[PDB]
């Protein structure tokens, strides 16, 4: 586990005031969906994971409140499937469990095993949160546009479309179609994600990509448009730049 | 048209002598399958595209001898479609045409309409070459691998990682399941595009890209491995270097 002010602190970004891992815990109690963006490679967020998942699972199963986890690595396709691993949750061993889970391996199972395997053996259950392959494909193969009101904004559209052609170093103008297909397949992932958080009966957390939890861009845009009144708390585990705007927390690490 | 010596000029590439149009021309007639390699902007290449096809669509029409074009931007599960644009013919208006050959707009229009509409109201059958999309969206998801001897060695496999690599500047290192996956899917596009020559029963020419009419990494060397006793005669429209060994002759433009 990191080390409290020596490897990492917390800061509220409504104030920008350091909290504690023990306050940032009592507050993210009162939500009912829990939003965690990650870096998908990186270590320091998946230790943060499972100590966050371990909070909050403690507290809420001592009051025997309903915790599920959502996952940007499964398809909410796979919830039948998922409901099955989660039923037979006492006869998959850990090694057994990718099986179960019917684990895609575009996420690789090491950046993942940790924080899953914690989340499997409590008594949360497994949520997929996203497009299937087959749902993925059919967008960029051209379907009709997704309607919204702050959530499709061409504010948010071009700020996901600079994103992800400098993650990906795509010359705005030679690759432009391309980009306007991959805007609009994140804009749907995000969509799908919110669907699923927004109708789900018990608190559940959502692990997904920063670009996914992100306040500004993302996923919370579109809880917004379902005219959800449930309680939506974003914390962001940090890795270079830091805007406050895209999380209501952000754990940043030392430095 | 192009101005021969003024424009450009052609190589036989085993004996780098310069030969007339008319003298290639001969030759090209002599065999049964046809490879015109061109890069798919370039606006030189389409026409010589046209000029290279009404010399050897002349030719052959007045001796009755049937002769009919391929082209890689129209899959090969396109032809029962494509069939019944061959027998509408006169039916299908140059407006009409891109309907009724279902064109896929992946491939511009405008880079093909010259040649297209001169081949498609010739005598000529225009014929899918290709994979379809589906077929593609299946490779890369991961299909059992290609069998060959001269078309799948580890050699032609890294010479084509390092141009797919180079065209779409992707770092060998971070990017390697991706470009293997783009590797084995020009593969499988040359093995089809070599399936539906080599069945052919008429004399016939292909249009493709010239990773695909290389002699060193495409469709020859799958040809081959069909072990056709075809005449096979490989053109390129050269842009940027000239590697001899990819063709039997190279038009040189001025330059
Ligand atoms: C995420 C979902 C994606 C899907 C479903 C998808 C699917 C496809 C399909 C079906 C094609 C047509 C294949 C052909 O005609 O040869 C294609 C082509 C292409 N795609 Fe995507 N793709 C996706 C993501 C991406 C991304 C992230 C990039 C950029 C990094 C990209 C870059 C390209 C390029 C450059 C081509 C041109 C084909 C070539 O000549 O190599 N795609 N893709
Ligand atoms: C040519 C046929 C192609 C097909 C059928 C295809 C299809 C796909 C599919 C189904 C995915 C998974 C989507 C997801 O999980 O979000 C994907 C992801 C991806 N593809 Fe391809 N693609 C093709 C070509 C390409 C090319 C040419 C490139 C590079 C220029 C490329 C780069 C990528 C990248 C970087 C991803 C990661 C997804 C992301 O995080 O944005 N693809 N593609």
């Amino acid at each position: 586990p990191l080390q409290e002010n020596k490897d990492f602190y917390i800061l509220d970004t409504h104030t920008q005031k350091k909290i504690s891992f023990e306050d940032m815990i009592l507050e993210l109690l009162k939500a009912d969906v829990i939003l965690l963006g990650e870096k998908h490679d990186e270590v320091k967020h998946k230790i943060s994971q499972v100590m966050i998942f371990n909070a909050l699972e403690g507290n809420l199963s001592s009051q025997n409140i309903n915790f599920d986890v959502a996952l940007e690595m499964l398809a909410s396709t796979e919830q039948n499937h998922l409901d099955k691993a989660f039923k037979n949750k006492k006869t998959i061993k850990a090694n057994e469990l990718t099986n179960a889970l019917n684990w895609d391996k575009v996420w690789k199972w090491k950046d993942y095993e940790q924080f899953v395997n914690v989340v499997f053996y409590s008594k949360s259950k497994i949520l997929g949160a996203n497009l299937s392959r087959s749902e993925i494909t059919s967008i960029y193969n051209g379907a009709q546009p997704l309607k919204g009101y702050v959530s499709t904004t061409n504010e948010v559209k071009k700020q996901l479309f600079d994103i992800i052609s400098l993650s990906h170093k795509l010359n705005p103008e030679e690759n432009k179609e391309l980009l306007d297909k991959l805007v609009e397949i994140q804009q749907f992932k995000d969509r799908r994600m919110a669907d699923v958080l927004v109708h789900h009966v018990n608190k559940v957390l959502l692990l997904a990509g920063s670009y996914h939890t992100s306040k500004k861009i993302g996923i919370p845009l579109h809880i917004q448009d379902f005219k959800s009144s449930k309680k939506i708390v974003v914390v962001n585990l940090s890795y270079g730049e830091i805007d406050l705007k895209d999380s209501d927390y952000v754990l940043i690490y030392k430095g």
